[PDB]
């Protein structure tokens, strides 16, 4: 029993974090096979950040201007290129600790673990979700740039996020590992609006299922509702519309608890309409939306990795 | 910027989790040097759990009745003993992945990371606190027994917790690595009350400091208060009494933010007396108490490990 926001074990990703330096700027890179991946703004000064011509800036640099350090072991750069907003530094040695990996672009609402690093050394790990407006609400200080987000599927690490910037909100923006930003953001120190965020409705329902499984069932009400009537409530409350796809993925949770999806929708409707009267659900006084239906299944299934 | 409940990177502890089997019962053990540590109730059946005579039960067992598996590598048990509520199995090979480690008994209010495992394979990682009533509110299913809690100080892993049981609350109880329970609990399937829990006041203040650092300052009020007057409010609200020791440890936070400890005490007093009016602090509608003053300093300092 019990429900906790749980991150993947970070061992396989720790053995891939290196420190990349170019000029005075130092940040974290990801070392897989004989390639090091890091934010391309490692090549910028503080002044360059206001309006960088990245192709121009990169031309001034050669292989030896890039210092890659792995702990204290240290790598020879023999090729460099820019893929969108990441740089790829070709080094002379494969990472002997390269896990089975792949690069994936995740979708809004999906969750992932973040290993926050500084100077190429891991600091801590926490779990979060790609918000529908393609930001994440993380914990990132100066030098955490290049820290990565990932999921683990038994032995295979799916890298999905690399940290690039903080916005004027304290929210965070970043790219996949092909260097394509999530969201409309660019890697420039110029005012950028995230846009209206919305609540991940299918994740809220999954959490509400997780609550029922763990004994907390006071919100379980008398009522039911329709998909369209519930959706009509979701949008006054800035919730993402619920589709039949969302119903289907909550199916397993529906059948383990014996509660139809639409009856949970109605319970969630009165919660949106009436508040919590200062009660809590799984130790929270807010409706929690960074658990996917798979995060719930996996936590009350006990799935392991290595 | 940003504030997240962050766990230590689990890499050093992953390389120590093994699977221990005795009879039909299987659980997790911790393999350091040539010794494997695990809950002594691995030696019990389901019926034994109601009232176990552990010394008697252990006499029926020999070295070869204990199957230790590390991934698929596999260990030869050449000695076994019972230290309080842990068994120690002497194996024929040192763990080549033994980190610099030590065993520590932590105090109520301190925090630690938990690596939840099943069958000796890590499943996920999350952070928590030893509640003042010596329970933890974790996420533990059948077979997670023997999963450990730890802190990391640069390169040194301080193991402080091993999971043994769930109580009739869904809260969790366990031992240090010398096998001494935290709390008044015994390893028997007999009704056991945790006792009244209280809120870790010095941790709440630290979080409130963390909030100020991250821009959230609406609760910062006009008032101040005295240690004794605040304490008189803390105990109607089941808060732990605040000592001058607690003031001193909040000192660094006091000086980085320029807010006297007693003025935060008064802000926290009206929060206890008046609620949050449905507002939030660092994305929570509850007063958060599983961040120590060091967890705060370390997260807005960017301390790394390896
Ligand atoms: C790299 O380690 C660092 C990590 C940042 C700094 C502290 N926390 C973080 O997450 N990242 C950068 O320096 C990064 C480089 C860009 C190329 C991606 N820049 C930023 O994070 C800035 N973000 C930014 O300028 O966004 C657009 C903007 C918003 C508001 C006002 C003007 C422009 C940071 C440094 O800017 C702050 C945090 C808004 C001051
Ligand atoms: C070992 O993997 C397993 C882990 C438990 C089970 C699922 N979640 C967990 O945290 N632990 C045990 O089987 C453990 C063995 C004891 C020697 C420590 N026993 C328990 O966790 C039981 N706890 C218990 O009996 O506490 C006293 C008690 C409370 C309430 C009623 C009677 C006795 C569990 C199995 O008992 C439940 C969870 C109360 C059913």
């Amino acid at each position: 029993s019990g429900f906790r926001k749980m991150a993947f074990p970070s061992g396989k990703v720790e053995g891939c974090m290196v420190q990349v330096t170019c000029g005075t700027t130092t940040l974290n890179g990801l070392w897989l096979d004989d390639v090091v991946y890091c934010p391309r703004h490692v090549i910028c000064t503080s002044e360059d950040m206001l309006n960088p011509n990245y192709e121009d800036l990169l031309i001034r640099k050669s292989n030896h201007n890039f210092l890659v350090q792995a702990g204290n072991v240290q790598l020879r750069v023999i090729g460099h290129s820019m893929q969108n907003c990441v740089l790829k530094l070709k080094v002379d040695t494969a990472n002997p600790k390269t896990p089975k990996y792949k690069f994936v672009r995740i979708q809004p609402g999906q969750t992932f673990s973040v290993l926050a690093c500084y100077n190429g050394s891991p600091s801590g790990v926490y779990q979060c979700a790609m918000r529908p407006n393609f930001t994440i609400k993380g914990s990132f200080l100066n030098g955490s740039c290049g820290s990565v987000g990932f999921n683990i599927d038994y032995d295979c690490v799916s890298f999905c996020y690399m940290h690039h910037m903080e916005l004027p909100t304290g929210v965070h923006a970043g790219t996949d590992l092909e260097g394509n930003f999530y969201g409309p953001f660019v890697d420039r120190q110029t005012a950028q609006a995230a846009g209206t965020d919305t609540t991940i409705t299918v994740n809220v329902l999954a959490w509400l299922y997780a609550a029922v499984i763990n004994g907390d069932r006071w919100f379980l009400n008398r009522f039911t509702t329709t998909l369209n009537d519930f959706n009509l409530v979701a949008m006054k409350y800035n919730y993402e519309p619920l589709t039949q796809d969302h119903v289907d993925i909550l199916g397993p949770l529906s059948a383990q608890t014996g509660i139809a999806v639409l009856d949970m929708c109605a319970s969630l409707k009165e919660l949106l309409q009436n508040g919590m009267n200062g009660r809590t659900i799984l130790g929270s006084a807010l409706l929690e939306d960074e658990f996917t239906p798979f995060d719930v299944v996996r936590q009350c299934s006990g799935v392991t990795f290595q």
